[PDB]
């Protein structure tokens, strides 16, 4: 029993990391196979950021300006391009630890597991959703720029997320493992807005039944509602529209507790209109939003890793 | 900037955990050297845990009814002792992955990394803390017995925990690595106190220091306290006595925020008496013990592992 917010285990991710050097800059980078991906912006200095023309800057680069380092043993840069946000450095060497892989582009509201790194040098692990704003709340100092988002199914490590920049919010923004930036950013120091971040609707019904499973009722009641009627209470506190996918989501979650969804999003109206009224769900004194329909199936039934 | 608790990256332990199979028993090992840990209850079936007698459980085991495996490699048992409540399996082969290591017993309210495992392969990694009274809040399914807690200071891991019972009310308990129970618990399907758990307050306070570095500053005010002034308070809501040792670990969060450690106590003391008024802090409506100082130092300085 018990329900945390746990990140799927790092070993995988942390064979492929390496740092890669430009110049004065350097940041971190994912060795898959023979090519090294990172962010494009290591060849820009502080000046440049402000307003960056990439593919001049680039020209003014050859293979050999690119240090790339695994810890100890040196990569020879024998090939470089720029694919979007990204820099893909073809290196003489294939990774002897390469995992099995996919890049995958994932969807808002979905989880994944953010590994910081500095000078090429894993630091911790943590679980982040992708905003519906397509930002993340994460924790990225100076130089964890190229730290990865991942899942893990079985063998497949599933590359989300590439770590580009702190908007001057405090929010976190980056690319898919093609260099496409999630949501309307740029990698350019500019003000940027991210627009209104609403809440996970879907995710915090399933946390709502993590809750069940492990014996926080209080906040079951004797209410139903509709799918229109919930949802105007949800547009009213900026919570994502609740559809016919999210009820068909958490139906396996609906069936081991015998609470029907419509049930469950009474209980939430309710939650939303009343607060919480000084308890809390989960040790949570607010209702979290980071915890898929997947990951509580996963860690109430405790599925494994290779 | 941003602040998350995170976990330290898995690979190291990853490699070294193993299934442990003794009858119809199950459960995790740590392979290190050419010794395997475990759990000494994997001998018990479900009605020796009543009332177990280990020694004499023991006795009708011999090497051969130790099976351990590593993914796909067999290991053979060439040696079985008990130390304590753990079990010592004396391998024919030393672990090649085997990392630099120590085992630890930790103090009450510090922090380390769980990485929770089923059938020897790991499922996730989060962080934990040593409750005051020698408890922890983790995720623990049936079979994640033998699951280990562990810290990482470069090259080493410090291996403090071991996971081996889940208790009525639904809280974890465990040994370090030598197989001492921390706390009163024994592993025996009985009843067990654990008795009155009381807040980590060094730990808030570092964790309040945390939020002023990244901008959460509306709970400063200008109020100050002593030391009894606020142990007085910490009393009554069954916060830790803070001490003067406390002070002392709190010095380089008090030298880089500028703010007396009395000071931030006068906070916490208001926040105590007040609570949050519907606010949060690094979004959190409730009052964080998860942080020891070293935890928000290593975080804010981005501190990395080999």
């Amino acid at each position: 029993s018990g329900f945390r917010k746990m990140a799927f285990p790092s070993g995988k991710v942390e064979g492929c990391m390496v740092q890669v050097i430009c110049g004065t800059t350097t940041l971190n980078g994912l060795w898959l196979d023979d090519v090294v991906y990172c962010p494009r912006h290591v060849i820009c200095t502080s000046e440049d950021m402000l307003n960056p023309n990439y593919e001049d800057l680039l020209i003014r680069k050859s293979n050999h300006n690119f240090l790339v380092q695994a810890g100890n043993v040196q990569l020879r840069v024998i090939g470089h391009s720029m694919q979007n946000c990204v820099l893909k450095l073809k290196v003489d060497t294939a990774n002897p630890k390469t995992p099995k892989y996919k890049f995958v582009r994932i969807q808002p509201g979905q989880t994944f597991s953010v590994l910081a790194c500095y000078n090429g040098s894993p630091s911790g692990v943590y679980q982040c959703a992708m905003r519906p704003n397509f930002t993340i709340k994460g924790s990225f100092l100076n130089g964890s720029c190229g730290s990865v988002g991942f899942n893990i199914d079985y063998d497949c490590v599933s590359f989300c997320y590439m770590h580009h920049m702190e908007l001057p919010t405090g929010v976190h923004a980056g690319t898919d493992l093609e260099g496409n930036f999630y949501g309307p950013f740029v990698d350019r120091q500019t003000a940027q807005a991210a627009g209104t971040d609403t809440t996970i609707t879907v995710n915090v019904l399933a946390w709502l039944y993590a809750a069940v499973i492990n014996g926080d009722r209080w906040f079951l009641n004797r209410f139903t509602t509709t799918l229109n009627d919930f949802n105007l209470v949800a547009m009213k506190y900026n919570y994502e529209p609740l559809t016919q996918d999210h009820v068909d989501i958490l139906g396996p979650l609906s069936a081991q507790t015998g609470i029907a969804v419509l049930d469950m999003c009474a209980s939430l109206k309710e939650l939303l209109q009343n607060g919480m009224n000084g308890r809390t769900i989960l040790g949570s004194a607010l209702l979290e939003d980071e915890f898929t329909p997947f990951d509580v199936v996963r860690q109430c039934s405790g599925v494994t890793f290779q």
